[PDB]
């Protein structure tokens, strides 16, 4: 098997070597990748040595590219082994006795989401409608268990919060976001996924978030569907390589298909309400939205046996993955064991591609998404709401502090998947979607050829709304995106290169003159991104550059705590009204970057940091490998 030998393949190999080099500090003792090498870091995780299911999926992807280029699959197997061991909840995390006591006719109890954290805890409404869960019985029959095989999104890799006790550095399942659209990462109260009431207040942390007349010890986990989908995508790339090299990784393929099987929960409305008629309880698949939603979650009792499951009514274009959907529905190797799984995924594939098209702005950037639950409490939609299969348009799904579609990264991450899907399937429904998107992307990459540097969009601003979906793209004349600021986010730049590489390669077979022009532009833009990354942005640990974090003023962000509510963090930090992000995370003041931060805050400056995010370094490496494999020039 003659593997490509050019400088881009070598750049990958060099990056791979840096990421795996012990001196650089990317991995924990368990072999778990951190969110970032640097500890003082807040953006979705709120500590740099937390990690995410996202990081695990990127780890898988990185190792898959390495296996493609070298024929060594040991690293990929290792990545899956650590995933299954540490981020997919096991027996002690989600007790089988509770999971087996699930009632698919009563999946959960309704509670409203609210526009501000001060309105929490939210009261459980036991009389409110909840639909039927149509997946549970099939999954249980297929796998012979009621337990869920999906990754939880957030892991405290070295027990930094101390929820695992005073003398442990073993990983701990934790969660943060609980209090709705206005709870930023600066406004949360971190909690253990297993709330045994050892920490927090009288009822642990539970009564900060949910209102009930009594509280029992319990576990609760939350999936990030975009990460599990990336796991499927990565494992597919690994499998192509495996057939090329004659290596058997079938049991790992089986892991990914099992995960993809459970990932179908991301197709469903939060409380299984009918799609487009959301005051009504669903009776099965009528509550299927068929996109990758913001999460599914599941939980249950520790001291006694009971359980619940929810989907999410909210959908963001940035989470979608037509590549994963295609893998699960239209390849034989990755047909999941559940009888209906491939069909469901095929329906999701079609729906996802329609979704990208519906949200494509006049300029070409993809707009936010859509929800089956206005205000997260099934409020009536305003007259004139623009819709997609009955779901109302939302410029910033789920979160507005900041808007969840303000970040340009969603554009790259998500369109990379469309591009890879398009290269793999040549689905014509994606072509114009990609053409228009690529032009916009390329128009917003600003090269400084003399310096061998560049900028790409950092923050996006949206106005207007799409035309309601009727089956074909309209050009969406009244839906607009503006680039408000540019920057040097190199991980995103890597992803963008990846997307442009697949798009160009997919156009390579076209004889149309305009396609030949688009091919040249996308390919050249990708190559220039990679060349400038390599030439100008290398440092000892990988490829990185300083970024300014003005948002770090929110270290002093007030955190809402109900009047009369008192509690403590494991380290003794007092939790009461008047709390701040920092007051309940005092160990941050022990961080080596802290003096610089507090000095910056002292003189009202923004904080300068140079970060090596595992996903960012991985996207960059993978972009090198991708360009090096698709274009053997
Ligand atoms: O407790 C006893 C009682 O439980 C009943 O059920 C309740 C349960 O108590 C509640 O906890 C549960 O609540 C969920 C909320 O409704 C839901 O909004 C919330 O959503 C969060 C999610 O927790 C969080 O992980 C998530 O994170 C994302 C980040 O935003 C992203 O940046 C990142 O990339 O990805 C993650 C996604 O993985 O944000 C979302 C949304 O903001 O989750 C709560 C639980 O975790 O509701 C249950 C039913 O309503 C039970 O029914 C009774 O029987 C029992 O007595
Ligand atoms: O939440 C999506 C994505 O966010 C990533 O962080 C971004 C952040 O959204 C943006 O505001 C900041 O300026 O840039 C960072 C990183 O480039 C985060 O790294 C991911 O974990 C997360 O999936
Ligand atoms: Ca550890
Ligand atoms: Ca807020």
């Amino acid at each position: 098997p003659v593997v490509p030998n050019n400088e881009y393949v070598q750049h990958f190999k060099d990056m791979y070597a840096k990421i795996h080099n012990a001196n650089n500090g990317y991995f924990s003792d368990e072999g778990i990748p951190y969110h970032a090498v640097e500890t003082l870091m807040v953006e979705a995780p709120d500590y740099g040595h937390e990690t995410t299911s996202e990081a695990f999926s990127y780890y898988m992807w990185l190792e898959a590219m390495n296996a493609k280029l070298t024929g060594d699959f040991s690293g990929f197997k290792k990545a899956w082994d650590v995933t299954e061991k540490y981020i997919i909840p096991g027996e002690t995390d989600q007790p089988s006795a509770s999971m087996s006591n699930y009632d698919p006719n009563k999946p959960a109890t309704y509670a409203a989401e609210h526009p501000d954290p001060s309105m929490y805890p939210s009261q459980l409404q036991f009389g409110a409608a909840v639909g039927k869960d149509p997946l549970y019985n099939e999954l249980k029959s297929t796998y012979g268990t009621s337990q869920v095989y999906g990754m939880h999104w957030l892991l405290d890799v070295d027990n930094w919060y101390g929820f695992g006790g005073a003398t442990s550095t073993s990983p701990v399942y934790i969660n943060t976001f609980q209090r709705g659209v206005q709870e930023s990462c600066w406004e949360t109260v971190p909690q253990p996924c297993k709330d045994e009431m050892k920490y927090g207040g009288r009822n642990g942390f539970l009564d900060l978030f949910t209102g009930d007349s009594q509280y029992a010890t319990q576990f609760k986990y939350t999936n990030a569907p975009d990460a599990d989908a990336r796991a499927v995508q990565a494992t597919y790339y690994a499998q192509l390589a495996a057939k090329e090299w004659g290596v058997d990784i079938s049991s790992y393929v089986a892991k990914s298909t099992k995960m993809g099987d459970f990932l179908r929960y991301s197709f469903f409305d939060k409380y299984f309400r009918k799609v487009g008629n959301s005051t009504q309880a669903g009776t099965g698949y009528d509550s299927a939205q068929y996109l990758l939603n913001w999460y599914y979650a599941w939980g249950g009792g520790i001291s006694s046996n009971w359980s619940w499951r929810i989907g999410s009514s909210h959908n963001h274009f940035g989470y979608q993955n037509p590549m994963a959907a295609w893998i699960l529905s239209n390849t034989s190797d990755f047909k999941p064991k559940s009888p209906n799984a491939a069909t469901d995924w095929n329906n999701s594939l079609k729906r996802q591609i329609e979704f990208y098209q519906w949200l494509q702005s006049a300029e070409g950037g993809i707009a936010g998404g859509a929800s089956n639950s206005n205000g997260g409490s099934y409020q009536a939609w305003p007259a004139g709401t623009r819709t997609f299969y009955g779901m109302g348009y939302t410029p910033h799904p789920v979160y507005e502090d900041p808007g969840s579609n303000e970040w340009f990264g969603m554009q790259a991450w998500s369109m990379q998947r469309v591009a890879e899907y398009y290269y793999s399937s040549k689905d014509p429904a994606a072509k114009s979607l990609l053409d228009k998107w690529a032009k916009w992307a390329c128009a917003n990459v600003q090269f400084d050829d003399a310096a061998k540097k560049f900028k790409i969009p950092a923050k996006l601003v949206w106005t207007g709304q799409p035309d309601t979906w009727t089956g074909s793209y309209t050009g969406n004349s009244n839906l607009h995106v503006k680039v408000e600021a540019y920057g040097e986010d190199l991980g995103v730049a890597g992803s963008l290169s990846n997307a442009l590489s697949y798009y160009a390669k997919a156009l390579e077979s076209s004889t149309d003159a305009a396609d030949k022009v688009a091919y040249n532009t996308a390919k050249e833009t990708s190559r220039k991104i990679l060349d400038y990354l390599w030439a100008s942005y290398q440092d000892d640990k990988g490829i990185a550059v300083t970024e300014t974090r003005n948002d770090f003023k929110r270290f002093n962000q007030s955190v809402y705590i109900p009047s009369g509510w008192t509690g403590k963090m494991p380290n003794g930090d007092v939790i009461q009204s008047g709390a701040t992000f920092l007051s309940i995370r005092s160990k941050y003041k022990q961080d080596p970057s802290w003096p610089n931060v507090e000095a910056a805050l002292a003189n009202g400056t923004g904080v300068d940091m140079t970060y090596h995010r595992f996903w960012g370094q991985s996207d960059i490496a993978i972009a090198f490998g991708t360009y090096g494999t698709l274009f053997t020039d």
